[PDB]
């Protein structure tokens, strides 16, 4: 039967942390915390398709990301600067000059949880209110997220949030995929014709380049690590894939592949942003992970190149929705 | 036919009370009061499955919750507070040193209702508002209340509410079961594995423990009354169960069953607050009711150990729905 | 085939005045007034079911009601007051003590309109849009009205409203019934066990009394003259009928009949005010009409006895809801 | 398949200005850019059923309207006034006396886009924020237009706001069509019995007129140029058609046929506004173009006489939606 259960782990800021599991009837099974709305396993008959820690525990010693619900705005803004009419509103400068991945975001946050199944799915679906003017952004903030599990090994995501003032929010669930092996020895297809380049600082520049011609094509199935290892100069600047790609609208949105399994990604975001975990070194907490064991698929509005940050304003009592669809499959 | 009907039987605040009853065609018969939208009865072939008071009348002579619609917060807030940001909002202390179900809560209010029918339903409707600063708290909020009775012996209880202000809120039915006998002798399934325990005040003081290895353990069907006549020390402590249950995602939520009926408990609140009648006594305006005749299933938020109530947070607009399900049906 | 039209016949308020014509392919037409949204004529074969002025420009020359969508508030309000909380708003009194109708209402505006039909309605939509204190009422409002004919001949009401400001709001739809023939000599059937006696100002004053044993029963079918040449105090007291009835909630909410035409009432208020046009004598602008030739089925949340007016109340962005539905078919 | 994709051609505003392709399996190919959320071309097997410019850069290098959407408010407000209750808002005069098109409107500004298909349609989903203040009117907005293809050739426009203050706000799609011809040669039927004749400023002054016996006549069959070339008062007062027609709710709202092609028009707007684009002539940017090449369905409330413009009036939170169908058929 499709199924849910949880387990107390720990406590943290007054709350319980604990690991809830999803399981169908397909040989799947998936593993979520409360503790920053969390996608901590996906097995698969067994196998972990995604990165993961050594234990639940891990996750909340240190900001490691992976699994997380990073908000508000996942990923970096321009001088933490957001101008909207004549006003402009400044963010934390957590990342040198600019502001990145909330401040003290969502991924650190403790999330209230409920599981529940019926004869489709197994799910769970946590919320997090979030006051106006923690990191210095306005409006109190309601979010949540579900994630939810079906009998034909798809894993969906969803999050919604509104604000109750005018706002900037453009969050991420950022999940390293492995397939049970290593990201650098996938195959990857993607329908992106377009990334953005990026400065020193790690943000756009220039806006669109074409994928043709550089180590960004993945428009034909190609071997993650022949981007990584290539000469382009954008690989090289970033230590390895950092970058938004833009969708060209054609399904599915990514296609990541071993020998033994297929990944099937699929998302009403406009970009993927992709990073292939280019600082892992196999030390610290996270030391059971080196650098491109896995690749993200951060599934947002792109990254922006200054204070122009309309695409992710939401009015006071606009719904924001995210989805994300991870259907996991038999290879070829 | 599936049908509707009430009687007025009374005058309060200057309105109507009256009593509803909703009927199938499967020997159902609920009544429902519009005083606190309280459920008063259900009738299944004539036999009452719930604790009621000797009359309608009854009800609005004092507090004695029964039935009613418990709000805006069933339960108890630690020192009446609740911290937003660097906000705290103070609560009345009308439960020693904390708060407990709304103060003059919405159980004690005369609703408005109006009943309807069709060919698959018979149902109550009902509305209330309660102002702006009402028992110290915030917004102008509309509530509505319906229950609902079907040809499959189900009764369906949706409770809805809107706020204009930052607000909290967490309210329960208050119904207590009894299957026409009572609850100390009767079975109970719960898919909980984790409960609360709780302080001498009544509260959360630990979050979660594990049901297993105590009186709390339903996960397999068992005599309340075993709980209830227990040396365990959280039984001691509250003169009986008066605890939040954690639910653990599969369904039911719980089974209550005698040897000639079973009634089958789904909601979509993550907990259920168990509580035993402990304190009556066949004394007073509630002389026909003794200590264990009827256990609630209260389907809430679970009280918290704090003033962290995120949980219980709505913003301006925000839509909160409450749905219970009690399906009756014959006995092994 | 279902289709619309319109004809322009005047200029009001710098707007032009037209007639609107809704027909099916089952012998109706319904004619409409973007004036005050007002119902004109309901064509069944030819034959004219509700009362009209003898053209559609008397319907502008003075307040006249028939037909209209009349608000903000259908009927009286107590002192014109409104208490909320520990605020009590006070509106126009422009009936002796007490508040009517709206002050200069919605029934004596000029709406937008827009036609439309499909395969299976002819309908059309009109619009109002009323700024925030006019007839010293709270708030923004946009008003929608909509008229819909199916080939069942049954003409669909719904009036739909939302404030951007904490208010009251009681439209209703003014139409008065005569199937051709007079009102008085018809016969009714109701699904109404309670009706709300009224005072010499019109008003409630102790709310529900039994129709049993009084003028106002319906219960069982009855020739409404009967009530309205009987010797019952409150019919002579108001000159025939005019008072709200509360429905039982059984279908359908009333049934109005001569030999040749019946004429099924459904609605989702919770009573019907009825009023017999008990001051028409064949004079002035409306002098094709006699006391008693029309009933109104006025579907609304019945008139308060006093300044607690929730069941009507408002918050800001709320969305109001109002369905009429009136079923015309062949006699017995 | 139904696929879509996009082509970077040029930066403006610090953003990418694209091409946006979709296409289905019935010969049609739609270009859409995301500068002004505008409609560049229909292609139906190779032919342009649209008026174009030589070049998607054209489009942004001056205001010529066409296939834009065009806002706040599209076409002219008298003396830029709004009158809502006691008070009068003033929007920019810059059109002499009187505002049109929402001054630097939205057709001049680069909206975000997002490419999407199924098995059913493909779609472009473009959003912009205009802030409060923008142009002098009130209200942060959120802007969404989709254009979606399905395989019958039916093209859907969809455009949804929403303000968060109370605002004005009438925008419309400004495509010309010419079925790959003139359209000064092509057949026009169109369901609307009354026009708005026009002062020397371009305004309605007087309300709708009949348009039986005047140029403005197409309930039946008629070449558009038979209009154009009338001696026509009001035809030669705006040298060719510049006219609001109010639809009659018939369906469909126009039928534009040559002898190899029709466009059937749906939408759920009161008004057609016809301008068939008197003033081109083959100079400038736009030297591809001469007078009378094509003709606007400007789907939108009408243009008002004054400054009483509540029939476009929104509160905060309101939703705004406009739908238009152009459905490309085979001729006769
Ligand atoms: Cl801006
Ligand atoms: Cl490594
Ligand atoms: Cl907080
Ligand atoms: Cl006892
Ligand atoms: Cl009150
Ligand atoms: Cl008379
Ligand atoms: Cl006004
Ligand atoms: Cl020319
Ligand atoms: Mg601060
Ligand atoms: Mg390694
Ligand atoms: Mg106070
Ligand atoms: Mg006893
Ligand atoms: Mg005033
Ligand atoms: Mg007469
Ligand atoms: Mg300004
Ligand atoms: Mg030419």
């Amino acid at each position: 039967s499709l199924k849910t259960n949880f387990v107390k782990y720990e406590r943290k800021d007054n709350k319980d942390l604990c690991e809830i599991t999803l399981e169908n009837d397909a040989g799947m099974a998936v593993k979520v915390l409360n503790y920053g709305a969390t996608l901590e396993k996906v097995l698969l008959d067994g196998e972990n398709m995604i990165l993961s820690l050594n234990s639940p525990e891990d996750y909340s010693k240190e900001r490691n990301f992976l699994g997380g619900t990073v908000g508000r705005i996942a990923g970096r803004v321009r001088a933490g600067q957001w101008k909207h009419g004549n006003e402009i509103h400044q963010l934390p400068l957590n990342d040198g000059d600019n502001h990145i991945h909330g401040g003290i975001g969502t991924d650190m946050h403790v999330w209230d949880f409920r599981p529940s199944c019926d004869s489709e799915h197994a799910r769970v679906d946590l919320t997090l209110f979030d006051p106006d003017g923690n990191n210095d952004y306005p409006g109190n903030l309601k979010l949540h997220a579900r994630y939810e599990l079906d009998n034909e090994n798809n894993l969906h995501y969803l999050l919604e949030a509104v604000s109750d003032k005018l706002t900037i929010f453009n969050p991420v669930n950022h999940t390293y995929f492995n397939l049970g092996e290593r990201a650098e020895d996938l195959n990857l297809q993607m329908n992106a014709d377009y990334y953005l380049p990026v400065d020193e600082a790690g943000l756009p520049d220039r806006g669109m380049a074409e994928v043709a011609g550089t180590a960004f094509d993945f428009r034909k199935t190609k071997r993650i690590g022949d981007a990584l290892n290539s000469d382009d100069s954008q690989i090289k600047l970033r230590n390895g894939l950092d970058h938004p790609f833009i969708l060209n609208g054609n399904n599915p949105a990514a296609l990541l592949s071993s020998n033994k399994h297929r990944l099937i990604v699929k998302t009403n975001a406009p970009a993927l942003v992709l990073y292939a975990g280019n600082h892992f070194n196999h030390t610290g907490i996270v030391n059971n992970i080196g650098q491109y064991d896995g690749i993200t698929f951060e599934a947002q509005c792109p990254p922006a190149e200054g204070n122009d940050l309309g695409q992710i304003t939401l009015l006071p009592f606009e719904k924001f929705k995210r989805t994300v669809d991870w259907k996991f499959e038999e290879g070829h």
